[PDB]
């Protein structure tokens, strides 16, 4: 198969290091994702890769990845309006009444910050 599961890990700890050289910190404090509740990844198993793979490179491992918990969000396409998921019979758009609605937050991951330690 593919290690599409490491893609995300690999990139974040390459970025830590490449803004550490750029800041000229030379180290880490804390980095900072989001995880929308309905994208079903496991907090544990992607902190645990991140941690595993921070032994590439000496600015990364002196760090800590805090998870927060990211909720869920319902855009509609071709409107000016979104809401949050509650109702599912009457659950069209409160502009524009239809079921187009789709998710623009909470099936999918980011970053969200990181900090450094000057000492
Ligand atoms: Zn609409």
């Amino acid at each position: 198969g593919s290690m599409h599961e490491y893609s995300v890990v690999s990139s974040l700890i390459a970025l830590c290091e490449e803004h550490a050289k750029k800041n000229q910190a030379h180290k880490i404090e804390r980095v900072v994702v989001g995880i929308g509740e309905r994208s079903a990844m496991d907090k544990s198993l992607f902190v645990s890769a991140f941690e595993t793979f921070r032994e590439e490179s000496l600015v990364c491992k002196d760090a800590i990845l805090d998870i927060v918990d990211e909720k869920v969000e319902l855009e509609c396409k071709d409107c000016s309006h979104v809401f949050k998921p509650n109702a599912l019979d009457y659950g069209v758009c409160e502009k524009c009444h239809s079921k187009n609605v789709i998710i623009t937050q909470g099936n999918e991951m980011r970053l969200l910050s990181l900090e450094m330690l000057a000492e």
